[PDB]
């Protein structure tokens, strides 16, 4: 509604600058509403970012669910959900990652979804071991945890152009290599 | 001197609480000096953390240099330098990681050492490929980047007891598995 215009404005401004340099006034002005009208839809600019991040993590989650309904290509398509979804929302991903430090709600959102994505990873590794396609090496949930944390750090360093980082055009191939060798390697 | 007592005090208090809840007064009081005497040695409590982190990253770096003067055990000993060094300084590591967001000096320190550690990793992978012990798969510097970023995120999640995290007692074996399979796996 006006809610969607507030969310579009905040995502648009986050591309230009950090949430510290965005006023509820910029957000109201972008959405064609007054400041007190903003406060009807959101308590803070921090609450706007939480909603933007909730939409992006659920978009990734729903795409992974769709997939779940050649072993290298299987993992590549799964990693690609996160590459494309977060890569299509870099400003929100970057701001949301930074807000984990200062928002308990943002930290718990991120934590909830990582636990879900790790549990799905471990379940697929377990299924691969059960069909005899993968060796019983590390505990599957521990392997999944380290690989998902690798993806989190690597994808977000690439998207931010951090030094150091894998170039964005090389990051999917890099991560697929490490997943497939670590999951199938004896 | 008095400098060492300020640094010992700050590391001691960081174990109890975050740098936000430590006053220059706590630091002065711990070191048996006055507040203005503190300002003779350090401009801010933020400068104390920068020095503490510089000492820890250089301790790791010097231990790695010592090492550099069975392939699974080679990588295990190298990863162990970082596990033991950072694991022996969890309060400083945790505070230092958080300060990357709000200190350019802390972010550039961390960046400098990651670039060095990635370049050393890539050089060892290159040497392993040159002696025919490792296959020419991914670009060595891209593989090294992702593996080092994996270690950074995984070690620091374990030490902080984040949810999710690999249990501290399982994190070295977890990371050695993923390094050896990804470096030696075809
Ligand atoms: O990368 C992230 C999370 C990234 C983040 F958010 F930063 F951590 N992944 C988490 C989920 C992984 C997965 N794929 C499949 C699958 C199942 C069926 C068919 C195809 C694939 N199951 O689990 C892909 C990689
Ligand atoms: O884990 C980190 C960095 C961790 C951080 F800081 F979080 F990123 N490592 C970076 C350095 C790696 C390495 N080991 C050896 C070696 C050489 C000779 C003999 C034995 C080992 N060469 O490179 C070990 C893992």
């Amino acid at each position: 509604d006006r809610e969607l215009a507030i969310l579009a404005t905040a995502e648009n401004l986050l591309e230009d600058r950090p949430l510290a340099d965005i006023s509820v006034d910029d957000l109201a002005k972008g959405a064609g509403i007054s400041r007190p009208t903003f406060y009807f839809y959101f308590p803070s600019k921090e609450a706007v970012l939480l909603t933007l991040l909730d939409r992006v993590v659920n978009q990734a989650d729903m795409a992974l669910q769709t997939l779940a309904e050649d072993r290298e290509n299987m993992w590549r398509t799964g990693i690609n959900v996160f590459f494309e979804t977060f890569g299509s929302h870099k400003a929100v991903t970057r701001a949301g990652q930074a807000a984990r430090a200062t928002s308990v709600e943002v930290a718990e959102l991120w934590s909830t979804f990582m636990q879900k994505w790790i549990a799905y990873t471990a379940a697929v590794i377990d299924a691969e071991r059960d069909r005899g396609a993968a060796p019983r090496t590390l505990p599957a949930h521990e392997l999944a945890t380290a690989l998902n944390l690798m993806n989190e750090r690597t994808l977000f360093a690439s998207f931010a152009g951090e030094q150091p980082s894998v170039p964005e055009a090389r990051v999917l191939d890099t991560l697929v290599h490490i997943w497939v060798t670590s999951i199938y390697g004896e």
